[PDB]
């Protein structure tokens, strides 16, 4: 459950992170 | 095998990633 | 554990890839 | 060792990922 836990919370990071990401495109391209 | 399966969900999530970085690079002329 | 341990390797590297684009969101003044 | 695989994995993206965001950052401060 450590595992599973950590698991999730990596994901909830990639997830703040392709969001940034997203926003410097959007950015960019405007 | 979740632990497996989440694996694999934060590779995919990191290919796009991938993806996203191409395309800022490429608007950023480099 | 070695399993608990990689997470937490990649947790960190999460946490610097959020440092890195702050740098970044600052250097195109947004 | 699959889960030890994937794990591995992951983290030689994430320094993909941390070089090509280290690469952006010093572009943009060039």
């Amino acid at each position: 459950k450590q595992i599973e836990d950590k698991g999730e919370e990596i994901l909830s990071k990639l997830y703040h992170i392709e969001n940034e990401l997203a926003r410097i495109k959007k950015l960019l391209g405007e």
